[PDB]
Parts: structure tokens; C-alpha cells; sequence
């Protein structure tokens, strides 16, 4: 039998899906959720042989290791041990669309398990084993007996090892295959991987138990009141002595308990279900759970006798929480939420999909860290403890089936087809089998981009039927069909509709109103995090908080999808897509995260949290209103610490602590803000800090923050009279300008600032010259590949119009003597294949003070894509250890990503103002800058700059980062004018019509002088 | 049109039907069915099955149908004819004017029934009259409400044709004989026999 | 594998199921809804061994009529020809209640038939066997090769035969099991047969 080929196979002897079971045989070890002995791990060192086919595995493996087999650790994915590649490929299968048929190539892993079970285990009950995760199918052996079958890679497999077992040494065969019918349905745009990629272990449970229970509770009007529902269901013999005691606690006092015998109410006429018992706990004044304040308290599961002999015990955390939809919103606990949530993805640069405990913690500690009170298991369940976690950090969870489709054509091709029904309920129903007592889950999703099929409809009412808790949602076919409760669409713009046939994506704003709909809505997907991204992220914040039915979204993604490659000299450096041969492939499409693979933040991280602030700040006067967008919680670990400063120079500040009710106001009067003594802007800072450090930050964390201009002085004060007066010389080809040490030498050939000399040292590698591009980012380039251009994409365009093969053609360059100054005017005209695309007209006027300043004019053709920068760039010979500016920082900032930046004087080492995107592109630059300090050199004015080591050329040449080298001197790009950098997606055009450099005619000017 | 799913006796009854093991093999039964009838005019009325009790497995399969086919209501009698899974008030049995408030799934008066608070569809009995030997009592009762009342739209009679089976004697003449006539045990004996007409169809 | 004591089996190799198909080669035919001639009825006499259980069944069976079996008419119950006894039950399933097993003294019906396929079937399209009703579980065996399985003993249950058709006599080879996991949602109060 292949029934790794048969969609109507998913398994064979396995065991009934349930909530984590540890059997406790006492009691206290339950409550406290301390370690059972009755639940082992089999976690370690494992026995591993690789095969090309399953036909390859010799019957010998059945029932003796092989000694051509490698030790190795598990969990664990063989392609991270080398083996065979991982494969990176997004909508196409990894492997030919032949359903339920795979490659008769299909990359067997024999794993094998020599291990001990004690005779106290075999001599009475039943000892089970349990696979968190095998991808994607496997076959199981004890002792060289064949036990059973299992598919879906992302949840737990269990079989009944109790006849399979001896005292003493036994040994396990494990038989995993790459490909299965399974994988038609596991189409996620990730690596594709295999193998024992999560926890193996052995549970002992009693002949008689407790097989399954489901915890419920539900409130009064207000929740003064509870009653926490639980039911309970055994295997084993009826007894009428038999009893099950549900008690909770909080902390170590019992607040409720319940004890009842076996035997449900009746259900119809054969009766009921003598098998189970339910048990209802009434609860005064719970206190709730929610990401803000979670809340939870501990629910013990006792078996046992009518006389107190206790058979065995499970147990959970409560969360005491309503999950509600009513007249178009999403309630939690009577209030309606705003979701600031991320899509997450199980993945380690160096372990794959192998999740720990120390990467979980490390996640939810940064995520809740930069405001976010929500996470998407994109797009599967995910490992077991990830819910424990959320369920005590606090995290709002969407459990997700594993179930994606996207490669078929058309997407519901199989989700429609009755016969893969059976499949797919098994990864719906087994899901909510298994997780549905954690109370940080408040949404159910039926998977991702599968279509509409009517396999749909169905598992969405077997969902509302079993659990009426909780939501269900799901966005194929539309984002809005009958087999969703909240309008999810990935992508969906703000004011900006996108009209695709059969699934448009509506302006978010423009889709809640649509004719008859009342759903609320929340993105499962915006905001596409890749590479230098989130331009427009504020768009989405404000309408989020101007529309009450519009409550939120995930942001994709949380970590970029890159793993750890070794080069000849055995450095570690990031590699993506195709960069283990894998072929086809979607080379860097896998890394949309906020954050790179080893957690390290992106630029686009800050302006997350503080576009998700928690507080909102309103300024009048010199009065300031705070308002807490906390639905639960009052301020009680908040102070407003305030700053004055006059361009960048501290005038005054002081704190003032925060108490505020959620969704309360606060105002705070600051004091009398003494005038300035001198001409510039006053600037006004706040920041929310916590005093205290909590078991998710630090002391001193810093939460939210704003800035505001206050009094601003224009300065009125001509400098200082100068009594020298540069010296103008003239050459057939140069117009050498000096003055002191000074001098300054314009190509007259080229029209361009060829060189500058402080004292006689050279000042530029390359001469200063206008510039219309950008090393293209992500964004930019889109879906276009050389192969398969996409001329939609503006790196497209840009290419098509010859921006990048532009010449500059010198229409004009003269000289004047001024009463105190040389005055050098220029005209160069950039044209390709006859055709105008931009004309640059600029004066520099150099004084005796030694200040040249730069007067810029540039035409750009109305008819031409509008430009990616309009700026000057040169590469200086100087390399400096610090870059001081007083402008927005003091991380990269661009034009349609730059709230989270603060006005200020910053100063860091030259290597903070490059951002290392694994994929290349313009980068670091910083906005709003009025002064730019780098050696000597001083640029003052109102513009946008970045500063490296990197030219903009190599930038765009080069597809990994590792492979950059530092060039000779400093690449300076000083830009009037930049474009955003989008982000709405990566795969069309999606930077607004605001920041697009449209307006025909720009100007910006300039002084570079020497301090 | 009826879904070959009957698991009566089960206990309770909707043992395996509430049971998402058993969601696939349902399924088959309901949805190989719509993919056979579908076409034809004669079938106006879909029926997941009967007796098994109200299972998470018939919302689905009620669901999936009524995404499959708009064209034609659902029905399903079980777990108290009213249940969620089903378009049409259908029990079996239900009487006229008399309550019968068994716990869990009563049959209220059919006249009663239609009012419940909340209630607003149509009902039509799946099965009433048991028409089993000398019977049919009261069958005007029936019809004089099935008039009156504009949503009590009828219902099926249980039922069209006794189950006896021809045996022979000594003498090779043939007898009707019913359950445990062929040494089958356990059996209901003339439980079987529930007919309108003869086996023969010969009119009672 | 006992597939008829596992509800994750209902069928093996069996096509999707579709609304009455005929495959007329001629519009008119297909209009006024007479016979066509790519329609054939498999209906008539057939070969007939009863077996206490499936493990009792010889397998020289797959490749050689049994000399010992009757010849019977299809369709048919085997209960109506004598070969074992009807069951009336209600409520109360006919086998011990306990899903998804069924009784090891499991009747099997082996059914048998040779027939011709005339020779443009065997070089162009797609030729398919229908059940329309077979109670309650079977396997399919043609020209002694393994075809497919199948369930639920009130629809019809249809195999692709083009690559095990041969020119010239073909055998099929039908053993139908009395119980199986199938009979657990088949508890209609009716004779059980
Ligand atoms: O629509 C989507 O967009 C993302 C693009 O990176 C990623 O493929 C998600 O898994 C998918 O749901
Ligand atoms: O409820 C019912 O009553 C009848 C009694 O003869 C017969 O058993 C039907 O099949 C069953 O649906
Ligand atoms: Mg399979
Ligand atoms: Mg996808
Ligand atoms: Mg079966
Ligand atoms: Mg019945
Ligand atoms: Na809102
Ligand atoms: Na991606
Ligand atoms: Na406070
Ligand atoms: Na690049
Ligand atoms: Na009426
Ligand atoms: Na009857």
C-alpha cells in the first residue's frame, strides 16, 4: 500500500486527538504543573540513515540499527543536518502537481530509537507514544512489529505501544517520507523541510482515564459572575464508584470545586453519555485573563474514586475571557479590541523549523516589547508550549489549520472536491481537539490561501458547533465569504481599492460599508515587511483608530526566512532562497520580517511600535492630554518624562507620573518654558517609561513617545563680515576657485565639482554629481525577474526610461567674480535615446568665510516614471569613525516611514548608518536633517542623506550582504527630494501618490563648508 | 432524498455521529448522494439520514449541502427534529393535540410545536400513522389540522409496504412470515410489518 | 489489511461519483433517451460460493471458477436463494456493538463472472464497472489482478477496468462481505440481509 498516495489515508491506529495530557498520580505535582512522571521524553540522540526512496530501505533497518546510520539530534529537519536541501519556493510545489501522486524520488528518513522502558509501565496501564511533528508522513515500528501511520507535519501523532513493548531495551523504527498526498495541502511559503522536527515522548496513562475534557467559561452582563463549565470524558470500565473532581485555583488557594459521578444528562432517546460528566464551578468577581493583564488561574482534573483514591490528574491554566462578535465588533470581555498582531512563523537560522523554549521567550519578549498584543500561527498549529507562553505572557492567538493550497489551479480546486474532505477535517478537527483550552487562543483559522471550496463551509460549521467560544475566520475567496466572521483580507490598501476580478481587495475603509455587510475587519496580512519596508505603515494606524469596525491585523512578518551558511573560511553568513541549490526557487521572497533571522531588529521594527502605541498624546498650550488605549488596565508602571530642547541643546525637562483609567484621560500642565537665548526651533519630547521591570521588560522601558515644534526664532543675523575674497582661476578645463587653505576645482567638461582640497589633501574620490536613482529595494523590484520581467514594477520602469543608463550632458558652466565670493553656474540635461529626462540647473556661490553654497533646480519630464531621489552624490576620500546630523533618527527613516523618528542631534559610529538587509538596496537614510557633521566636513540645509562605505552601484549589484566590501572612502548621497519605499506588498507598485517625486519642478539647497 | 446513515442503536445515539472519526465515512454517504441526484426534479428535499442522534457531523455535512445545492431545503429529524441541522420541523410521531415531553427531545403537539418561542419554520413529519396491523386511528385528526394550519405542511406516513417475506410448507404452499420465521435471533418478529399495503401490494 | 473494519476506508480506487450516465455517441439517441451502446447490463446469471468468513476463501478462486459454486442470477440477496438466513432487527445492531470490528464468522459472498468485451473498447477510451448496489462491503478482482474496494451498500460504486481488459474472455472476481465498518450506519429497522 503508498499510502503516502492516497488523500483518503491520513493514518492508521492513531490515536484520538486531545489537550496536553502528563497523567500526575498526585495531585499537588498537577496544580503546580510541575514535571509527571508518567510523561517522558524521548528527545536526544537518535539513529539516522538517508534514502532516495522508500523502496530503498533495506527490511534489515526493521529490526537492527544500520551501522552506515549517523547519529544525530532530534527533533530536527535532515536538511539541516545536510542530508539533502531544504527548498525555498513560495506558490509552486516543490514537487510536479499530480494529485495524490509524489516523485517516486521521495527523500526517505530512517530514523531508529534504542531506548529503556521500566517493567512498572508494562506490568499495568497504557504507555503510548507521541510525535509532536513529523514532516510530512511517516510509518511507525516497535521491536521490528509494524504499529501505524501518520500525516499532517504540524500536529501530534500518538500510538499505543502497550503490546509492542518489552522490559528493557526496545527499539523504535521510524520511516519518514519527504513527499505525501499531505504535502497537497502544505503549499506555505517557507522552506520546505522534513524529518522529526519536533518533541518525541512516552506517556503512561491508567487502563481507566481521563481520555478528554473541555474547559469553558462563561459571564454575567458585566463579569461580575462566572461559571467555569468543564467536561470530562474516560476510557476504561464503568464504575458508579468511579468520581471526577474539577477544582481551580489561584496561587495556592482553592477558589471553587466540583465533584460529581459519571453519566451526562440525557441526549436523546438511546439516553446519554455514561462515559462523561459535567462539571460547572460558579466564580464571584474572576479576574480576566487578556494580553494586557493575563490573568489565569489552574484547573485540576482529578479521576478518582468515591472514597478519594485518586487514579490520575491533568490539568491547565484558565484564562477567564468572553471572545465575542456583536453589532459588528470583536469584543474581549465586553470591550472591543484593536489587534496590533504579526504573523509568526516557526523558524531558527540554524535549527530550521525546530522550535525551543529560549527562541519562543525571546520572540514574545520583542514582540510585546514593540506593542503588540497579538500573533498569527501562520500557518499551522504551532509547537505545544508557544500557546502556554502566550497563554502567561499574554498574547492574543490565532490558531490556524494546516492546510494551504495556493499552488493549484485554480486555488479551491481541492478544498471544493469532497474527496480531500477527509484530509482536511482531520487538520481542522484535530487543531481544535488539541487546543481549545488555552485562553490566549480567541480565533480559529481554517487555513490560508486555498480558495473557497465548499470543504469550507462545512468545517466552518463543524467549528461553531463544537466550540461557540471562539470566532472563526479564514480569507481565501474573497476575504469576506459565508465561511468567515471577520473580514481578514491579506494586503487590502486604505483609501486605495484594488478591484481584481472575483477577489477584490476594497479599500479596508471602503469594504466595511459595502451594501449589507456589518462584519468586523481585521488584515490576517499588511504591511509586507520585506527588506528596506512598512512605507505607510501610519495609514494604516490612524484608520485603525478613526473606524471601530476596523479593529486591526497582522503584519507579515514577524522573522526574516534566511538559514546559516558556512563559506570556505567557515564564516557564517545569511542565505535564502537557491542558495543550496534548490531549484525552482524564490530566492530572498522567504525574508519579510521584522526582524533578521537572529532576532536583531530591522529599521521597520521601532516604526511598528510606535505606530502601536498604547498611548495617544494631544498637545494644547502647555497642556498635554494623554489618552490610554488600554481596554483592562490603568497606568500603574507608567511615568511622562518631558524634554525642551532647541535644536538638539536641552533647555528644560522634568516627569510627571501617568494615571489613567483604560480608554481614560490625563492632562499634565508643564511649567513656564523659558524663552531661548538664541534663534532656531524649540522642540518638545515625550516619553511613556516604566519605572518597574515586568516579566516581559525591563526597568526603564520605554513604551511610547511623540515630539511637537514649540516657539520657533528665525534667525535675522547676517555672519560675521568677511575681509577675504576667494580667488578665481581659469584653465581650458578647470575653474579652480581659493581661498586660504581652501580650494575648489569645477570640470568644465563635465560641469561637476570635481575636486575640493582642505590645506592640499584631496577631499572627493568622485566628483559631485546629481543622481536620480536608488540601489532598488524590494519593493521596487517586485515579482519582476530577469527571466520574467514585470514592467509594471518601478525598477522596470526606471530601466525602461534609461534612468539608470542616463548621461549627463553639460549645456552650460560659467564663472563670475562677486564683490566677495565666485560665483560657478551649471546646466546638464540627463537624455536617453534622444529623449530629456531630467535637467539640473545649479549655482554655487563660494564667500570668504569659506562657505559653498549650493543652489539646486531640476526639471524632471512629466511623461518619464517619477524619479527614486532627486540629490546629489560624490565618494569622499575621508573615512571618519563617527557621523554626527541633527535631523530625524536616530535609526533609518524614509519619507513614508519616518513617524517613529525623532528630530534631535544624533551621533553614531559610521557602521549604525548602514542597514545590513540580507538582500542589498538603498539603505540607511535618514530624513528632515538641517546639519550633517562627517570629519571635517559640515552640510547644512533641509534634506535626506545616507552615508557608507557602499556606492549605490554595488548596492544593486551585489545579492547578498556577506558579499559587500567596503570601497575607498565615504559614499555620500545627499538627496532635496526621495520617494517612499511602499510596502502595502512586494509584488506591485505600493508607494502612495504622496510620496511619489511627481511635482515636475524641485528645488534645495546647500552650504558645505569646513568646521 | 435520504443519506444511507442510520445508527439507532447506539448509545446515545449519536455516538459516532458527534464523532469527527466518523466525519469521512458520513460524508460519502451525503455528499455521493447530491452528486448522484442532484438533477432530478422529483427530489425536492435532501435528509441526512435518520436516527443518530444530533452530531457536530450533521452540521457539517448540513452545511456543505446547502453550500452544494441552494436549490433544495435539508432536513434531519434527529435529536429532537428541530436541531439546528435541520430547514424543516420533521419529527416522527409527533402527535396532534397531545404533548409527549420525553427529556431532551420531547414531540410537542404539532399545532404547539409550530408556536415555540422563537420558531418560524415550516413542519412536516417524517414519519406518523404507524400503520402497523389494524391501525390508522385517528389519521382525520391529522388532516383536519394539516388544513387549518398554513405551516403544518403535511407529512410521510410510516409506512408503504409490510417487510413479510414468502415462505413455503410441506405441502409447498406459501405463507408470509416475519422476523424470526428464518431462525434469525435476536429479532423484532412483526415489527416488521408496518405497511399501508401487503407485501403482494394487496391493500389493507 | 481488514479495510471493512476501518471507517478511515470506504473505498479504494473507486471514481468520483456523477449523476446517470449513458456515453451516447448520437444526440438523437441521447434526446429521446433510448439504449446505448456504450451502456452495457452485466445483469444475469452469475457464479455464486458462500464462505463463513473472507479468510476462508480459496484464492485459486481469483484466477479459476470454484467447482463447487452455483450458478445464480444477479442482482440478488444471497439470504432469497438460501445460502444463510435474514435478519430482522429494530434498534439493537445485528453484531456485537463495537466499532469499528465485525464478527470473525463474517457470511462472504464470492461472486463471479466471464465475459467478452467487444474489441473497440480495448483499443480507444475509457471502459468503467458499475455497481449500482452491493451490500454492505466488497473487493474487485479482474483477470485475477486486484481493482479496488468499496462501501456504503446504497449507492453505486464505479472502477476504471481499461488496463485490466483483455481481448477475448475476461473473468471478475467480486467477493462482498456481510458486515463490515459500514454496517454501523446502516441500522435501518428492516430486514438485515
Ligand atoms: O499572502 C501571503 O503573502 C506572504 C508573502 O510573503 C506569504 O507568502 C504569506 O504566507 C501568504 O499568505
Ligand atoms: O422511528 C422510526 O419508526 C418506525 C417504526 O416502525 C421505523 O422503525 C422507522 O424506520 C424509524 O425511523
Ligand atoms: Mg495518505
Ligand atoms: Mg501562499
Ligand atoms: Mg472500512
Ligand atoms: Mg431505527
Ligand atoms: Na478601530
Ligand atoms: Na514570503
Ligand atoms: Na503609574
Ligand atoms: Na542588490
Ligand atoms: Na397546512
Ligand atoms: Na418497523
Amino acid at each position: 500500500r503508498r499510502d503516502w498516495e492516497n488523500p483518503g489515508v491520513t493514518q492508521l491506529n492513531r490515536l484520538a486527538a486531545h489537550p496536553p495530557f502528563a497523567s500526575w498520580r498526585n495531585s499537588e505535582e498537577a496544580r503546580t504543573d510541575r514535571p509527571s512522571q508518567q510523561l517522558r521524553s524521548l528527545n536526544g540522540e537518535w539513529r539516522f540513515a538517508w534514502f532516495p526512496a522508500p523502496e530503498a530501505v533495506p527490511e534489515s533497518w526493521l529490526e537492527c540499527d544500520l551501522p552506515e546510520a549517523d547519529t544525530v539530534v532530534v527533533p530536527s529537519n535532515w536538511q539541516m543536518h545536510g542530508y539533502d536541501a531544504p527548498i525555498y519556493t513560495n506558490v509552486t510545489y516543490p514537487i510536479t502537481v499530480n494529485p495524490p501522486f509524489v516523485p517516486t524520488e521521495n527523500p526517505t528518513g530512517c530514523y531508529s530509537l534504542t531506548f529503556n522502558v521500566d517493567e512498572s509501565w508494562l506490568q499495568e496501564g497504557q504507555t503510548r507514544i507521541i510525535f509532536d511533528g513529523v514532516n510530512s508522513a511517516f510509518h511507525l515500528w516497535c521491536n521490528g512489529r509494524w504499529v501505524g501511520y501518520g500525516q499532517d507535519s504540524r500536529l501530534p501523532s500518538e500510538f499505543d505501544l502497550s503490546a509492542f513493548l518489552r522490559a528493557g531495551e526496545n527499539r523504535l523504527a521510524v520511516m519518514v517520507l519527504r513527499w505525501s498526498d499531505g504535502s497537497y495541502l502544505e503549499d506555505q511559503d517557507m522552506w520546505r523541510m522534513s524529518g522529526i522536527f519536533r518533541d518525541v515522548s512516552l506517556l503512561h496513562k491508567p487502563t481507566t482515564q481521563i481520555s478528554d475534557f473541555h474547559v469553558a467559561t462563561r459571564f454575567n452582563d458585566d463579569f461580575s459572575r462566572a461559571v467555569l463549565e468543564a467536561e470530562v470524558q474516560m476510557c476504561g470500565e464503568l464504575r458508579d464508584y468511579l468520581r471526577v473532581t474539577v477544582s481551580l485555583w489561584q496561587g495556592e488557594t482553592q477558589v471553587a470545586s466540583g465533584t460529581a459521578p459519571f453519566g451526562g444528562e440525557i441526549i436523546d432517546e438511546r439516553g446519554g453519555y455514561a462515559d462523561r460528566v459535567t462539571l460547572r464551578l460558579n466564580v464571584e468577581n474572576p479576574k480576566l485573563w487578556s494580553a494586557e493583564i493575563p490573568n489565569l488561574y489552574r484547573a485540576v482534573v482529578e479521576l478518582h474514586t468515591a472514597d478519594g483514591t485518586l487514579i490520575e490528574a491533568e490539568a491547565c491554566d484558565v484564562g477567564f475571557r468572553e471572545v465575542r462578535i456583536e453589532n459588528g465588533l470583536l469584543l474581549l470581555n465586553g470591550k472591543p479590541l484593536l489587534i496590533r498582531g504579526v504573523n509568526r512563523h516557526e523558524h531558527h537560522p540554524l535549527h530550521g523549523q525546530v522550535m525551543d523554549e529560549q527562541t519562543m521567550v525571546q520572540d514574545i519578549l520583542l514582540m510585546k516589547q514593540n506593542n503588540f498584543n497579538a500573533v498569527r500561527c501562520s500557518h499551522y498549529p504551532n509547537h505545544p508550549l508557544w500557546y502556554t507562553l502566550c497563554d502567561r505572557y499574554g498574547l492574543y492567538v490565532v490558531d490556524e489549520a494546516n492546510i494551504e493550497t495556493h499552488g493549484m489551479v485554480p486555488m479551491n480546486r481541492l478544498t471544493d472536491d469532497p474527496r480531500w474532505l477527509p484530509a482536511m477535517s482531520e487538520r481542522v478537527t484535530r487543531m481544535v481537539q488539541r487546543d481549545r483550552n488555552h485562553p490566549s487562543v480567541i480565533i480559529w483559522s481554517l487555513g490560508t490561501e486555498s480558495g473557497h471550496g465548499a470543504n469550507h463551509d462545512a468545517l466552518y460549521r463543524w467549528i461553531k458547533s463544537v466550540d461557540p467560544s471562539r470566532p472563526v475566520q479564514y480569507e481565501g475567496g474573497g476575504a469576506d465569504t459565508t465561511a468567515t466572521d471577520i473580514i481578514c483580507p491579506m494586503y487590502a490598501r486604505v483609501d486605495e481599492d484594488q478591484p481584481f476580478p472575483a477577489v477584490p481587495k476594497w479599500s479596508i475603509k471602503k469594504w466595511l460599508s459595502l451594501p449589507g455587510e456589518t462584519r468586523p475587519l481585521i488584515l490576517c496580512e499588511y504591511a509586507h515587511a520585506m527588506g528596506n519596508s512598512l512605507g505607510g505603515f501610519a495609514k494604516y494606524w490612524q484608520a485603525f483608530r478613526q473606524y471601530p469596525r476596523l479593529q486591526g491585523g497582522f503584519v507579515w512578518d514577524w522573522v526574516d526566512q534566511s538559514l546559516i551558511k558556512y563559506d570556505e573560511n567557515g564564516n557564517p553568513w545569511s542565505a535564502y532562497g537557491g542558495d543550496f541549490g534548490d531549484t525552482p526557487n524564490d530566492r530572498q521572497f522567504c525574508m519579510n520580517g521584522l526582524v533578521f533571522a537572529d532576532r536583531t531588529p530591522h529599521p521597520a521594527l521601532t516604526e511598528a511600535k510606535h505606530q502601536q502605541q498604547f498611548f495617544q498624546f494631544r498637545l494644547s498650550g502647555q497642556t498635554i492630554e494623554v489618552t490610554s488605549e488600554y481596554l483592562f488596565r490603568h497606568s500603574d508602571n507608567e511615568l511622562l518624562h518631558w524634554m525642551v530642547a532647541l535644536d538638539g541643546k536641552p533647555l528644560a525637562s522634568g516627569e510627571v507620573p501617568l494615571d489613567v483609567a483604560p480608554q481614560g484621560k490625563q492632562l499634565i500642565e508643564l511649567p513656564e518654558l523659558p524663552q531661548p537665548e538664541s534663534a532656531g526651533q524649540l522642540w518638545l519630547t515625550v516619553r511613556v517609561v516604566q519605572p518597574n521591570a515586568t516579566a516581559w521588560s525591563e526597568a526603564g522601558h520605554i513604551s511610547a513617545w511623540q515630539q511637537w515644534r514649540l516657539a520657533e526664532n528665525l534667525s535675522v543675523t547676517l555672519p560675521a563680515a568677511s575681509h577675504a575674497i576667494p580667488h578665481l582661476t581659469t584653465s581650458e578645463m578647470d575653474f579652480c576657485i581659493e581661498l586660504g587653505n581652501k580650494r575648489w576645482q569645477f570640470n568644465r567638461q563635465s560641469g561637476f565639482l570635481s575636486q575640493m582640497w582642505i590645506g592640499d589633501k584631496k577631499q572627493l574620490l568622485t566628483p559631485l554629481r546629481d543622481q536620480f536613482t536608488r540601489a532598488p529595494l524590494d519593493n521596487d523590484i517586485g515579482v519582476s525577474e530577469a527571466t520574467r520581467i514585470d514592467p509594471n514594477a518601478w525598477v522596470e520602469r526606471w530601466k525602461a526610461a534609461g534612468h539608470y543608463q542616463a548621461e549627463a550632458a553639460l549645456l552650460q558652466c560659467t564663472a563670475d567674480t562677486l564683490a566677495d565670493a565666485v560665483l560657478i553656474t551649471t546646466a546638464h540635461a540627463w537624455q536617453h535615446q534622444g529623449k530629456t529626462l531630467f535637467i539640473s540647473r545649479k549655482t554655487y556661490r563660494i564667500d570668504g568665510s569659506g562657505q559653498m553654497a549650493i543652489t539646486v533646480d531640476v526639471e524632471v519630464a512629466s511623461d518619464t516614471p517619477h524619479p527614486a531621489r532627486i540629490g546629489l552624490n560624490c565618494q569622499l576620500a575621508q573615512v571618519a569613525e563617527r557621523v554626527n546630523w541633527l535631523g530625524l533618527g536616530p535609526q533609518e527613516n524614509y519619507p513614508d516611514r519616518l513617524t517613529a523618528a525623532c528630530f534631535d542631534r544624533w551621533d553614531l559610529p559610521l557602521s549604525d548608518m548602514y542597514t545590513p538587509y540580507v538582500f542589498p538596496s538603498e539603505n540607511g537614510l535618514r530624513c528632515g536633517t538641517r546639519e550633517l557633521n562627517y570629519g571635517p566636513h559640515q552640510w547644512r540645509g533641509d534634506f535626506q542623506f545616507n552615508i557608507s562605505r557602499y556606492s549605490q552601484q554595488q548596492l544593486m549589484e551585489t545579492s547578498h550582504r556577506h558579499l559587500l566590501h567596503a570601497e575607498e572612502g565615504t559614499w555620500l548621497n545627499i538627496d532635496g527630494f526621495h520617494m517612499g519605499i511602499g510596502g502595502d506588498d512586494s509584488w506591485s507598485p505600493s508607494v502612495s501618490a504622496e510620496f511619489q517625486l511627481s511635482a515636475g519642478r524641485y528645488h534645495y539647497q546647500l552650504v558645505w563648508c569646513q568646521k
